[PDB]
């Protein structure tokens, strides 16, 4: 059987992109750039912060300082970190709570490969840091979607081989990342955005350990 899960957070276990949207697209009009937009934002699943935010300087060629950086990044993270603070258990996306459970009891890894530095705060106000053997840590390894580095360390951090786990992801390049680091990938989302050759489910409440099982028979 696969002896390790490796989630995505942002659209598998929560979401959060509104509030990474807003903050980001305030800060670009602080500072004068156009054209972040929601489809701009949606191109931003599993991009790190400092991906994410020469991505949005790229928009207008706007040069500034590793200091100049560093401050924009800090601004626009203390503003979603405000946005997030009413993250609850409430919050967690159907199937997953008891997807954790079940992978606990059977003695199935369970490990988080997101790009967000912000996953171990969502993770505590979601009451779920004890089902987590391990979080891959991105500011250790911060190479964004679709590079699979995130998903290989997430497989080293529970010490399971990636073509021995499961990932779980919403994204387009959530789900090369999972194929380049040798692990399966099942997508939650809609197959003509994901892919006709993978496993695609509508919403996380088809995440179930039996199904899980089924498609890694299959
Ligand atoms: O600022 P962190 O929470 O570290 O990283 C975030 O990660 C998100 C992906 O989960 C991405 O969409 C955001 O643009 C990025 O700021
Ligand atoms: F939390 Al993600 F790709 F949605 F790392
Ligand atoms: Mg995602
Ligand atoms: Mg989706």
């Amino acid at each position: 059987m696969f002896k390790a899960v490796l989630f995505d957070l942002n659209g598998v276990i929560t979401d959060t992109a509104e509030y990474h949207f807003r903050a980001w697209k305030a800060l670009a009009e602080e500072i004068g750039i156009n054209g972040v937009d929601r489809q701009f934002n949606e191109q931003l699943k599993g991009v790190s912060r400092e991906d994410s935010l020469q991505k949005i300087l790229d928009l207008a060629d706007k040069k500034v300082s590793a200091e100049e950086f560093k401050e924009l990044a800090k601004r626009k993270n203390d503003n979603y970190v405000k946005m997030i603070q009413d993250v609850s258990p409430a919050d967690v996306y159907p199937g997953i709570l008891q997807l954790l459970k079940d992978l606990r009891s059977n003695k199935i890894k369970i490990a988080l490969a997101s790009a967000s530095k912000n996953g171990p705060f969502l993770l505590e106000r979601m009451n779920l840091t004890g089902y987590f053997d391990a979080i891959a840590d991105p500011a250790e390894v911060a190479a964004s979607k679709p590079a699979p580095d995130i998903f290989i360390a997430a497989a080293h951090a529970v010490g399971v081989a990636p073509s021995e786990s499961i990932g779980l992801e919403d994204s387009q390049a959530g789900i090369q990342a999972i194929k380049d680091s040798g692990a399966l990938p099942i997508g939650v989302g809609r197959p003509e955005d994901l892919g006709d050759d993978i496993v695609i489910v509508p919403d996380t409440s088809h995440y179930t350990l039996e199904f899980l099982k089924e498609v890694w028979l299959q």
